[PDB]
């Protein structure tokens, strides 16, 4: 009773001026002078303009990676101490590290090796961006309080910026607290409106006469020197582009692809990796820090519109600068925080992703953890590898059960799951859902031992002095290691030694052909395999008569 | 045509002759005066005696152990730039080390949390201890050549030593060279008679007359005051510890399951365990620098005997140790190298790996390369992450292909495998081997837009301007992520505004629940889920019809 089968042989305008003040701190945030943040947000509409297939995006400064810049940026300023005076060093090494992430994205995209874009799942990226935006929320409190807390670094910034707040709770502006309580409540067109009102009054009323810090001017125009990057601190920024090229690349796939899914889908991913490179190395000649697709702004614009708003970038840059100097430090944080507010409504849904699926639900919550308390980069990579050995841990624990026949059909069931399931007496047919190999090896023999008879006590009972058959199904082993192989032999040595016979169901062909390799079928031994769970089923039945 | 179905609510002399020779070294070779190489066996034999469950195994001086501890005392030698002298310090570090190690195998023992025993694979394992005896090979050939080159440490200790003997390949003794090769010769009992002869030829010939280096007298008995650790090279020692311990512990278990495997099969993981951690505490205590289950040695034996052993140990460490000085250190690099051909024999039948799995090979070379190139911990660990990364792999390209109806059978095979498959035209189902989540989803997708129809660029074309169900077999999907039921979603939703019908069978308990609770199925839709490849695709060609 066998088969026999054989093998085969416009709205730029609006997003043009929540730009504007978005800049100043994201700029602020990344230690730099305000108006390069604009020479940024500029270059990247002209360039991703010029060549780009999102149609619906908005790619520019992104406050995620203005942080890590601004991490690098702060480090190797500490690690040099520094004509480069103070702002234009600082200057150089955020251009070199852009430089050095755009040629990580190019190569990237012409190796066609941007595969390592899908270590992210989508959860571990939600839960490094909201990791990123209580790092920006505590990096804005001292603008919030007017305060002049020391700058802090490294693990535990965070923690350090608010234990160094509660030091010095007092002594504070007092008018830079009052008018971010003013600009909080009108924001919870308005950030257009509050901008104009604030840099009105701070005007009018001399704001800075009382110690209130303020934005400076800004130098219109210039940057006509493109200078280029030094490149001797290219080997101390390599490591940080490496992050910072995956993070800009892997978020803008992802928002061009979720906006492709919502119309048009016509996005191709290696032309997008193409061009988040070259929004890196072309405006990176031309002093600017980084370039990715912005989560906040594409839902503000929600690419020829694109252009519009570098137009009025341009017209900020060519005269409508000084109409936004001496505006008031507090203002920009309370923007930061109400753009920020979008990432931290994540919570708000937090039920809903622990009901879908509870693993992830850990993921993300690991990953927020990691990227707010300890460091950026840090957090992402204990994310990237915590979503890795999760999988892991799904094989070590595997279901495994018992199959029962369903009535008038040849569909075989979980007794543990589905009731009303017939087992005639002597055979039992194991189920093991997850892959068989050297991690839940000893898994494995815990549970077949535990859920048919367990040969070696048997054995060890019999030297100190029902059922027959055992069908193990291997439907669900997708692949068998070295230690599978070993691991089934043993098993069915140990049957067989007791007087019990092991018969294997459903192997894949590659589960077959590792099985052959490892020699445990012999030489057609035969009745060793079979195609279906009925089939093997059968043949014991007729075996034991 | 549906089927309804609820789910439930003696022998000791000689390996104690053996193992005075195979101590001095293993006691050189980490970085202590040899004696304590004795007081180690000494101790490790007596415990496992007094407490223990292998029954067969030599419990005591690991080469790769005494590596790890001599790479450690050396560390902190330099770092420390060592009453205390050179000697007796170095004696404190190592057994700081033991303690810490032991008390790190006791807490995890007690602490039922072994399972950390599970990720070593042992191809992994294999290729860790082939690189170590790689790594003691290079050791000892300055005292094959009888040498003096400069101690060296850290990435890169086999090339940068090579590269040394290699700068003073001359000005050697000339004398260790010749017995290293009369020993050579003669090895390839034996060793004891190897020791006897080397031994009595450098006592009647005076050989350190000329310039040979040969092993001094060492203390006999003493180490009567137990210095307790200093505990203050705790926290310097602790990460070294902890890879100490785990490769202790790990490999005595492995090789008293494979023993008990061999024959008597009564070895607990948890009892062996806590024996492995009271061979390093209660020795440490009393000048001891680490203890776990040596290789070599069980095949010499192959545990009263152990005691045997013990007793040949005391003798030596009463009134036989003057009988062991003043002999060539050349003999023992003979010895050791002698001793490491056994793992060394392993290269021999690297095919039959590489013909029964692929992957387990690269692993086992890969572990191999770090371990010896690189430093030992950092090959471990390299060698642990990469096997969870291999996993990784087999999940990101997964097999998957179109299935066949065998004839007058319900079995369904792979007709990409298995020839002479019958497939009703307007009929497709497809077989994904493979776990669906956020690693290959992207491929899922691409696989089955490939073999069946595309629905984007087919909605397009339409947009612009035969196969009607598609029934994807779920069977071998152990977990399905947050991102699979986007994705299962998302191809329901495509094929349905095509005009295809997705059906869904053989669904996992896990699978269901997760799908239900991601609401795919809608609210009792029905024809969404089926039991069997058969009846989801008998109900298509009736819906057809």
């Amino acid at each position: 009773h066998r088969i026999l089968i054989e093998r085969q042989e416009m709205s730029g305008l609006i997003v043009g001026i929540l730009l504007v003040p978005q800049s100043i701190a994201y700029s602020l945030l990344a230690g730099q002078e305000p108006v390069y943040g604009l020479y940024t947000s500029f270059f990247a509409s002209i360039i991703y303009f010029l060549l780009g297939t999102s149609r619906h995006i908005s790619v520019g400064i992104f406050g995620v990676l203005c942080l890590m810049i601004g991490e690098t940026v702060d480090r190797e300023l500490q690690k040099a101490g520094y004509i480069c005076d103070k702002s234009c060093y600082a200057i150089m090494v955020g251009s070199t590290v852009t430089f050095i992430a755009g040629v990580y994205q190019v190569a990237m995209g012409f190796f066609q090796v941007g595969f390592v874009s899908v270590y992210l799942s989508d959860a571990l990226l939600s839960g490094f961006v909201t990791g990123a935006s209580f790092t920006i929320l505590t990096s804005q409190a001292k603008y919030l309080l007017g305060l002049n807390l020391p700058r802090t670094n490294g693990v535990g910034s965070l923690i350090t910026t608010w234990i160094h707040v509660f030091r010095n709770i007092h002594k504070t502006n007092l008018c830079d607290l009052i008018t971010s309580l003013l600009c909080l409540l009108v924001l919870l067109p308005i950030e257009l409106v509050v901008v104009v009102a604030a840099t009105l009054a701070s005007h009018f009323g001399k704001l800075h006469e009382n110690y209130n810090s303020s934005i400076a001017g800004h130098i219109p125009t210039g940057f006509m020197p493109p200078k280029v990057p030094e490149w001797n601190l290219i080997p101390s920024v390599a490591v940080d582009a490496i992050a910072i090229s995956i993070i800009g690349f892997a978020i803008t796939v992802s928002l061009s692809e979720m906006f492709a899914k919502k119309h048009g889908y016509t996005v191709k991913a290696n032309q997008e990796m193409y061009a988040i490179g070259f929004c890196n190395i072309i405006p990176s000649f031309f002093h600017c820090f980084t370039t990715s697709a912005a989560l906040a702004k594409t839902l503000v614009k929600e690419q020829l519109s694109g252009v519009v708003t570098a137009l009025v970038l341009l017209l900020v840059l060519l005269v409508i600068a000084p109409l936004f100097y001496s505006l008031q430090k507090s203002v920009l944080g309370v923007i930061t925080i109400v753009n920020l507010r979008g990432a931290l409504r994540k919570f708000r849904d937090l039920p809903k992703m622990w009901s879908i699926s509870r693993m992830d639900t850990v993921i993300w919550f690991v990953t927020m953890l990691s990227s707010a308390l300890l460091s950026t980069e840090i957090g992402l990579l204990v994310g990237v590898c915590f979503s890795i050995f999760c999988v892991i841990l799904r094989t070590q624990k595997p279901k495994s059960s018992l199959l029962g026949l369903v009535e008038e059909s040849e569909v075989f069931e979980s007794v543990s799951a589905y009731k009303n399931l017939q087992i005639k007496p002597g055979i039992k047919i194991f189920r093991f859902v997850a892959p068989l190999y050297y991690i839940n090896k000893e898994c494995f023999k815990s549970a077949l031992y535990k859920q048919t008879v367990n040969p070696i006590l048997i054995k060890v009972a019999w030297k100190k002095a029902e059922l027959h058959t055992i069908v193990i199904d291997c439907s669900a082993i997708q692949f068998l290691d070295t230690a599978g192989i070993h691991t089934l032999k043993e098993v069915r040595r140990d049957y067989e030694a007791i007087g019990i016979q092991v018969l294997l169901a459903q192997c894949n062909p590659t589960v077959r052909d590792s099985l052959t390799n490892g020699e445990y079928c012999k030489k057609e031994e035969e009745n060793l395999l079979f195609y279906s769970v009925y089939e093997a089923m059968a043949f014991a039945e007729v075996s034991k008569n």
